[PDB]
């Protein structure tokens, strides 16, 4: 049951009024299709102010996650990504998609690289566009990644090979966020 | 849990439906084509002038919910602009190429697969048959329209799409089923 | 799901139902025929004069049930036009065919089969025999109205029915299920 | 619990030595490859002596009736065929197998004829190859019948879209067995 | 079914006065719930204090930890009031609250292990599983001990099993500053 | 499906209104939270006026009994408690958890105590674990119910050992409750 | 299953003339169970013609191949004959009997396609499980090659889907060498 | 259901088994090991100097069941032969290589597997830890016997079992799991 | 699908399954989980040894990861009553009651193969109901623990209370540690 504020807006309704986005469960096609028009929604009513993207996910699907990737890189305003609890698989990837010098984490946030899961099932010719597919998949993940990070596509490749899991300043110094943001009043 | 903008309290998809956006976001069975069918013909009515913009992030589903979402797209007056972000699969790419001629977009990493249709048929012989004569007229009927949409043969597509075919925004343009690859500009 | 309108707050097919069109948009059950019913005797009272428009994209279902739509389109003093968008099957083409004389159509990639009815019955021969005899009857009251419907003999409806038959919209003009293939004129 | 009686035999194993092999349910692989090392067994202990297939099944494999059917025509004895209960789909194509004038059905023993029964799923490509093959296999059939019964292919076609259920005397003025046993008095 | 106020739920209704409600088994739902209330509340009113309520049996612990940092981050003081039970990383997030301001009511169970895992496939990603799980634990009792006043060691030895305390002895521990007496009447 | 009432209410929040709470079923987590929020939203309307609490409860979670238990305990106003129907295990020690002179039982209610219900697997020591958890989880019940009764801590323990059913009147003279309401 | 009379269960005693049947889907245990009698009946005369029966839809490959090689290592020649019939590996093991003695019955249906397989995981996991069986389809195509007289490139075109073929049909493709007529 | 031998009437398993051969047919669970030990044990008693013969066809199993067989081979006096028809993976390439030094071998078409051991922990991070550290050390005592049996380093087998990997009947003779090739005779 | 053996004999031809052959020669195995099943035929095995030769050793082979306590004794006392010694070997691994065995063969005639692996823990149960339904469960469990650990103490010469620290959790060992553990006596090598 989520809890309402008074206009009388739900909890996530109210955080979108002040330009925060939530990313907050396993990424499918409804997530996406929700997010993608939130960003495109946030556009319309300001193309200056920054947007924010919670990130609290453990991943999913590859084509949803890009499907949110273009959509932040196409609009106007900086996406500022913000990761609590934790950002694993597509989580992480679309954390490092934020604007450069606003991806951050929380101190005690996990971070979590690896590469695509995926299946196939059949004649070996189907094997074979499912392996060349997916193949490709990781290649053009992996590209992004090195692009967005500034490490090599093979120091990429190595370190996705099985999970890797980060803590928030290790990810900081890997180069998939710009800053550990600390507790300033305490 | 779909958010709610207030600019009129609108749930978010709605709010997009107020300035021409239909989103295809979903797997296409009967209950998504009545929707969007049902969305087509009511834009049409507020302003039969103005763009409709198609967002499609969709595997495909029915082939026949397809043609009920295709032919409502070819009889109204209004341009259908087609916007593939994260995937369009199957008949969700076909829905792609059916877009207003100079209108089909993909965002840069946007995956386009294409494919025979899947179907089956348990029974006598008599039933068998049927069904397989039926299913290869579909598929005629299917690859004659993506010719005169695409620009390629007819023998070609029946080639390109004998297995899963996948390719990426910018190989969809180069083969016909989109006629930009819509960049970041700013 | 389903997206709202402000043109008062309408959901989208409620918003269709305020301009005279009614979605039959799904599998013919109980349920749907009463819906479909009563938005037939809703729109007779505001207006007993202006068309009704039935978009049809249905599989069938129920023969029951289709018959209780069936009826109360005949009753009502309005023509009910018939659109096949998608698909009409089995009691969807049936419903298709029940259109008023002039108003049937179909967009051009839509799909049309007709086929006899199913059903079933286990138990006791003298069961068998009733339900055997009830469905038979049930087909040669469907195929009678098709016959008044199309043009076509009851006996080549029966042949052509014996097993799926799967038509084009331009096929189901010319065997007399619909009047018009609903071309683009625009483009 | 099947009987036994006394050497020892359980009572097919003792039907088995007088040359009566037993095809009472329905018509799988392993039914066919017993059959099929009964009839080449009684080959090897006489090759002129008849044998006596019992047929009570509704049919099953078109294959595993195919390998039936073709050691029957291979072996040298011939193989009477005695249709008691039912005969049914590849059942009755079986019982039509049988040596000339020594095809049997006690008088209220049930023989039906349909076409053969399949599936397919997955590419219309797929669905094609599936739809070819079962076609083939019943035109396959059709011939061997039309061969067997004396009916034309068209006529077979006809009488087996749909399950069409024959009496004993039925199925003997149809071609598909030669006599209807009657009990002596 | 829960009831209104006048239009507010009860739940909605105590979100006025800044109480905020953490009643079930931590997952992701919870945690991004509470995280948008906690960042609304301080977007209200930056000075006024918080109040979580926690009747929780814990749940994941990166939701939890999601939870912890917000609390953490924020700038109001976040008071943590147990009624029922804090177990795992409910008993965490109770001792999490601002330091004199963590309360238990006499009867209500605090419970404190160390956290629950798996890990199936190759002895390579078992291993990896092992050491993140571990690395988890660690970091879990860090933090505990700088919350409690006891040594790591001393919090690893009592979490090793399942450690139910009392609201007095869970005070004497350090995981809270009070026993929440009765108000004044 | 619940009535609703004329301002509109559903019927159990119009009884809220009146300072009225509902404990209706099974005791777990959910219902506990519920109940302990419309306890402090009572206090906060009123910390004067009595509250009612109605009982029709087969009991359930001993933690989200304590929860109630405590929240009442907490507040400023007396709060009543009124078996209805039944009250069973944790139900019957929250009806006896009312304010002195204030619970209630109807005449046909039927009010059960027994002792707590739970169990464990794993290895010895993790059955020891929970063993010594559930036994002072036991004497904390019987403890309190001493107190709240007037009867002797053994009593309850041999009372409790097995199901031990109780009409209203039964239930007054043990003293689980003060009054039998009787009709108006 | 019948007993004849020292008494046998029928498979027994056509094991006893040397003959095997191949008579359902190809797992390990009927692999290991084949491989033991062509061992046996080597052991009884290795210069004696063994007759395997083949009424199968295939099955496993590795245990298709465990019955290949120990055919291909024995010294007497093993006969194959498709009754019924023989698709995949069932197939490719009707092709496998000794040159000029493969046979089938005229009503017997051979079927030829490509092997299945499946795998599930990360993309490195695919790719394996994708480089195996794509060198396990070259494996079996090589040798279907060989014991057809087709070209490989021919092979994989005919065996990209399923392809049924009549007694007839797989004389002329080279499956088997003679249609055994009545 | 297996075929019956006469010459005294075995069960065709049994009837290898007169003539010193044992068969690794299946997944190695328990029961498969505790056959095979007995059979090896057996063996033995009837003859201390003629070889045995092990065929293995299986895709493994259980690690300490594997074990059962592989010290009960290296046990007893008579060399025991290995032979891969079909195919060796992981325990069973295990076993494989594990045979008679120059008396391990395998048919041209065989598939020979080698990964790391599989295995699962559920609960505490202490559990968690203790299972983790018990499936290393056991991926460290199959390495390092693998290594001593096939010639290659500890560090080579640990990156070549790190994922599957297949290997021909040549490839594992190059490798060190076998000696040899059994290859047929000319036609 | 078990193998038989057939030797020839001067009358004939003798066919036993391959356990009942190792039972001529005074084996007995140990091969799965303990039941009653497998307890109760084990002791049968050992009685029935004993009357036919009361000084031959007996062999009981172990590859067992343990089960029933309670199963696991039947086989304990038996082993103990009886007069032959009865040597204990583990093949492949024995866990839990499975070890429990392992260490109670005869002084000087526990054996291990070199990669077998033995494990210890503590006993494994479960209770539902009343608060002291649970109690007595617990209490049960509990005698049953130290009883286990008091003979496996007299066993091996190593304390209860090292027992219980080194117990407590799954502890895994190879067989040379099972050896300097006094659980076994001899590593038997190739
Ligand atoms: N280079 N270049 N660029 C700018 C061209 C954008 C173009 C377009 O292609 N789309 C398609 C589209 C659909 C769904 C999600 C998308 C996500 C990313 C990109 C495109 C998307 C919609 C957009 N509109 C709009 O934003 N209207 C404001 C209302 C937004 C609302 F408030 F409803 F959210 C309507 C007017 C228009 O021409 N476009
Ligand atoms: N171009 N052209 N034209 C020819 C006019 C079309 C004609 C008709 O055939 N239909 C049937 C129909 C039903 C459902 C979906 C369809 C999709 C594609 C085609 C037809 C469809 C409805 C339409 N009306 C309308 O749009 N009224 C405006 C309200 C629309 C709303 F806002 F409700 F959506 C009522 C008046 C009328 O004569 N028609
Ligand atoms: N002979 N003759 N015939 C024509 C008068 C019809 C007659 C009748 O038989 N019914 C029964 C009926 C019920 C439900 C569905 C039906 C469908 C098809 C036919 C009948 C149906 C109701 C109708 N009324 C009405 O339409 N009122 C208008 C309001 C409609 C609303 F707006 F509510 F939908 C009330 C007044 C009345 O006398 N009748
Ligand atoms: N006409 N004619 N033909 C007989 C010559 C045929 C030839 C052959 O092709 N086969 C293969 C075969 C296997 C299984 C079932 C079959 C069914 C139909 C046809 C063939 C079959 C076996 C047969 N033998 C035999 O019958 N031996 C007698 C013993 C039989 C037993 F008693 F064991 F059953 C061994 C000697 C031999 O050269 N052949
Ligand atoms: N001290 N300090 N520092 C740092 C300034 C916080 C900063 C920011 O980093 N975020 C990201 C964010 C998203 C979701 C949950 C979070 C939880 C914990 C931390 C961050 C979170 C959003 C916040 N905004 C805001 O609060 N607007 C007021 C409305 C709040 C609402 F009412 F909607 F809840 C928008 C303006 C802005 O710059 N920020
Ligand atoms: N004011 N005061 N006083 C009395 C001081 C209690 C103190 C506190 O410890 N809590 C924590 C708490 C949470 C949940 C359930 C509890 C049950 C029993 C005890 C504590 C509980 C919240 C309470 N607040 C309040 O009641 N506000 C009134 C509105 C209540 C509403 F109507 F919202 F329910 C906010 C102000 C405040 O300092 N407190
Ligand atoms: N040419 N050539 N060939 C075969 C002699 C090779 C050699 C060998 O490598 N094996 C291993 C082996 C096991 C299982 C299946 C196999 C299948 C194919 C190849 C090998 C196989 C056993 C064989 N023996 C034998 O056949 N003894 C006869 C009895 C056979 C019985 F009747 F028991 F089956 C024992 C004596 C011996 O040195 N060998
Ligand atoms: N030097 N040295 N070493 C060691 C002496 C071996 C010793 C022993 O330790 N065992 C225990 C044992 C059980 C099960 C499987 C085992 C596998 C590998 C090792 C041991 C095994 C039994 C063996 N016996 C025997 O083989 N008898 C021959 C008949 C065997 C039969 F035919 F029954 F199988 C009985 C006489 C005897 O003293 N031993
Ligand atoms: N030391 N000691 N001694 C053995 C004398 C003990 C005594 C007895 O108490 N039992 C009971 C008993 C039953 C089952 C399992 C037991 C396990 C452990 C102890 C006792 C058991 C049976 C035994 N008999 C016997 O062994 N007869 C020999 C035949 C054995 C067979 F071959 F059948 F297995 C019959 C004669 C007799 O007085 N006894």
């Amino acid at each position: 049951l989520i809890p309402t504020v008074i206009r009388a807006y739900d909890i996530y309704s109210r955080l979108l009024k002040d330009r925060i986005i939530m990313l907050g469960s396993q990424i499918d096609d409804n997530v996406a299709n929700s997010i993608v028009s939130q960003l495109l929604f946030l556009q319309a009513q300001d193309s200056e102010k920054d947007i924010y993207l919670y990130i609290n996910s453990p991943g999913g699907s590859v084509t949803a996650g890009f499907a949110i990737y273009d959509t932040i890189q196409h609009i106007k305003p900086d996406v500022q990504t913000i990761c609590i609890g934790m950002a694993a698989s597509m989580g992480s990837f679309l954390l490092a998609a934020g604007a450069k010098g606003k991806r951050f984490a929380l101190p005690n946030a996990e971070v979590m690289i690896h590469q695509p899961l995926g299946g196939a099932q059949g004649q070996a010719t189907e094997i074979e566009i499912a392996a060349n597919h997916i193949l490709k998949t990781r290649e053009k993940l992996n590209r992004i990644l090195s692009e967005r990070t500034g490490q090599s596509i093979e120091k990429i490749q190595k370190d996705t090979d099985r999970d890797n899991f980060l803590t928030a300043e290790e990810a900081k110094e890997y180069g998939l966020i710009d800053e550990v943001m600390v507790p300033e009043t305490k």
